[PDB]
């Protein structure tokens, strides 16, 4: 048996098809058991029709074996393309072995994997080509995003986006995102966002005000501020070129967007800023994306 | 010597340039010895230019050697795009060794073998990534087709086209096919097909009078029927929804097309059909596409 | 620690991001560190801007521990796509370990490096595809250019771009060039041509006075002749079919351009034409691109 034909057979029985119907469509994505109870993790694109338009799009979930059950939306968040689904009562469930993204070396060998059934689910190989690296994400009336994911040279497509990115201990060490490199959305994310899913039916996430675009001083130069916003209480202008946010270094607006998310809600942080050739040093405190939930 | 390396060398003798010129045109392609006998196996739609315009074209097969040798078409099927030629009186063929593609795994190492002689030639290295999947193929006036095809990520392109997909026993498991994932046509196809190409020059596909496109119950929808086909006198009708053909069930229009070509010429086989609401069995009895040569 | 991580890991210090910056645009590419001195080798399409526009750019290295250092340009070669720059008294520079690209071997397994540091560096990983593999490369003011190329099906990009391309014993086999296969400059080439921008800021190339498109007799046919050329005064005339310049056989125009770089100035050269059905071999002494440098 060839050494990623048993990693690949290993993690099979853990990863399920997603498919959402209605009268004239249908969608088709891959997700991964991550809880004996009946959870299962996917990416928030697959989902996004069936989220939206709920009178007319049912959700069923394929198993390795054949069976077809009936699925319910436990929560969702396109800010990280991550999605949680529900099965009741399914017994002999093989949940997937979460891995430690926090671990994982640019260089290590990697297969991102499709549901077996899906109808052109794939399964290919590849090594980690970089990681924290930001990238934005665009199917329905959701908002763009960006997250600092894990970066492979093994193919992400619609054949394997929402499977699991896999190591060679057969450990989940993220979620492919198809939404030719590819890239998944780190295992540590997954967890942090799944947990706030299964709990609340939502996740609350920081948010400033601002919008940016890239920069010769180099980052993001903020393009817009809202009223009453965060940024404004704050003393942010347009025309400033955001270079930190947080701890964080920000080297465009991608990383921008990454960097607003993991400041802390309600608390003050310093913010630096090039303005007129002079360097400023702001302090913002981040309101919550979404106030009754928080 | 790395792990590659060995298995490409070891190969190398039995994959060939096969070159096709006329007075204004050149193509090139690649193939593989697969009898001592002098018999290449290459893709229907390398040589099809030469095949359509005999007067105007000839084909030469250059060996690992430099050695270069006039070739003569024994057989050709633009269905399954394979082709079969003759070289005669040449000694010291190395010949490829044929595997068994219903023993490969998705997971499997395998490389992707074009000629060391052909211009642009490529040897690529991937997994099988799915098997059994159906795909559309169009390069001259043939008709266009669908396989049961292995997938691969190894990259394939026109410079291995028709060359041998190998796995780490430095056997050919298929052929790969350019007509970024990669496909290539499984060995025991290619088996099936050389066999009565060099027999007869020709191969007999079942045909059933059908066109269909995809559909929200899925499956291949009936987009028309010939008059005096096996479909008429078996009772399908326009916008009728094949769901299984044999004991094949049936996703969509491309493996429609692989279904029939599966069946017996001239036996009873079952159709399923979903019609106005209903689930309806009808009962055809495949014709030949060629009733001469039958 | 995975095969690659290792391998990865271990040449991490000897690349380097460079980075060319003016009053409204930056450019970044990958360099490697090919000498204790503080000689620095990237391709030419990474710097081309700066080296034409030298009053508006400035240039700088950017280490793997962060250290960020000014960079002086040595010389650089359009036509090879190679550049040399050079730090002045940095100490602790782990130099990259040179191999030999004639001992490389279709199939091998290797590395294509982008600097850790670059903001969207990749690391990516393939076999050695083909070996001497004549590529034509296009980002300035700057000449078009072919080179007798290592190919590999490891992702090259604009983040590994000017890296090296390392095989298993964390040897530079070549440097990657971006100007879904991938292409990088042999080492023994970036040796010979780095050699002689450390002595002279310049290197020579012999000249011909031909341009050539391909070839139904097949190969690189004269599109012009310049006045005075050697190509005149060697009794080449246009619609001749180039077919040997030296002892190298030229199977287009790409090999073509390849084909006269290996010649030696100044010395009588074998030009083989074909001239109206007739095969004929004329006698050329190929003149310098520079005279003044020669």
């Amino acid at each position: 048996a060839g050494r990623f034909t048993k990693v690949a057979a290993a993690v099979a029985d853990s990863v399920v098809t997603i498919e959402s119907v209605s009268d004239q469509e249908g969608m088709q994505g891959s997700g991964v058991i991550v809880d004996g109870r009946g959870y299962i993790v996917t990416n928030n694109h697959v989902i996004s029709e069936a989220a939206n338009n709920p009178s007319q799009f049912k959700t069923t979930v394929v198993f390795n074996d054949g069976k077809e059950v009936p699925a319910n939306l436990v929560g969702r968040d396109p800010k990280t393309d991550l999605a949680v689904l529900k099965v009741d009562n399914v017994d002999n469930l093989t949940v997937a072995r979460l891995g430690d993204s926090s671990k994982v070396r640019v260089g290590d060998e990697v297969l991102a994997v499709g549901a077996p059934l899906g109808l052109r689910s794939t399964v290919t190989q590849g090594i980690v080509s970089a990681l924290h690296r930001p990238v934005p994400l665009s199917e329905g009336a959701d908002t763009d995003t960006v997250i600092d994911a894990i970066q492979t040279d093994a193919s992400i497509n619609h054949g394997n986006s929402g499977g699991p990115l896999i190591d060679m201990d057969a450990q989940v060490i993220g979620i492919n995102t198809a939404g030719g490199l590819g890239f998944a959305i780190p295992v540590n994310e997954m967890k942090l966002v799944a947990n706030s899913l299964i709990k609340d039916g939502k996740i609350v996430h920081p948010t400033l005000g601002i919008s940016t675009r890239s920069v010769n001083a180099s980052g993001a130069q903020v393009a817009n501020v809202k009223a009453g916003s965060p940024a404004q209480k704050g003393g942010i202008l347009e025309n400033d070129v955001i270079v930190k946010v947080g701890n964080r270094a920000v080297a465009d607006s991608d990383e921008f967007v990454v960097a607003v998310r993991q400041l802390a809600i309600g608390q003050d942080a310093p913010i630096e800023v090039v303005r007129e050739g002079r360097h400023v040093t702001l302090t913002v405190k981040p309101d919550p994306d979404s106030t009754l939930e928080h």
